[PDB]
């Protein structure tokens, strides 16, 4: 299939490894596998990044997904996203940001926190983004939906919005119902 990739850079910031138990690391690994499989099947796949790759996640990936070094159309880097992407290009996605995302800028790099929180580290990614001086925004969930979404849910919404250009349709397709 002749696939037209989106210029949008989508980074899973894996610098929170030490804040998760091995059980939550395995859950993050499972969510990353879902992001990879959905990106490879997307109409307009993003430039997928896995930054700060190390610790428990790297060892769990070395043990179960031995072929992660062979993985195609993914940037798996041990460096922090700050070391690889320009400060002005970054937008950290976080539910605690007061900024409401209206449109996606395909020239920017959007960051998703590689964290299975369980509502324990409330406002952590928003605090780290504000301290570093980088831009931050929340998904326009409004009245459709804790508004905290899983790593793969945020990633899949970005892919669905690049296809539909309708936020309401993107949340409806990806988010699980009660
Ligand atoms: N409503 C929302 N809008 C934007 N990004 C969101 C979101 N809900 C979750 N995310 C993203 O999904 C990631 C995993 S959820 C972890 C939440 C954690 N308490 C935090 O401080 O972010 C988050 O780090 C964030 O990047």
């Amino acid at each position: 299939r002749d696939v037209v990739h989106s210029t949008l850079r989508l980074i899973i910031d894996c610098s929170f490894d030490h804040l998760m138990v091995l059980k939550d690391i395995k859950k993050l690994h499972k969510q990353i596998q879902r992001c990879y499989a959905e990106n490879r099947r997307a109409l307009h796949p993003v430039q997928f990044y896995l930054t700060s790759h190390g610790g428990q996640l790297k060892k769990n990936m070395d043990e179960n997904d031995k072929g992660w070094v062979n993985w195609k159309d993914i940037h798996i880097k041990p460096e922090h996203y700050s070391e690889l992407i320009k400060k002005e290009d970054l937008i950290y996605l976080t539910s605690d940001s007061p900024n409401i995302l209206k449109e996606l800028d395909e020239s920017k790099a959007y960051v998703i926190g590689g964290l299975v929180d369980h509502n324990h580290h409330k406002g952590l990614t928003y605090k780290q983004a504000s301290d570093y001086g980088i831009n931050h925004a929340q998904l326009p969930l409004g009245n459709f939906v804790r508004k905290v979404l899983a790593v793969n849910h945020v990633f899949e919404i970005i892919l669905e919005y690049l296809e539909t250009r309708d936020w309401q349709e993107a949340f409806f397709t990806i988010l699980p119902q009660r």
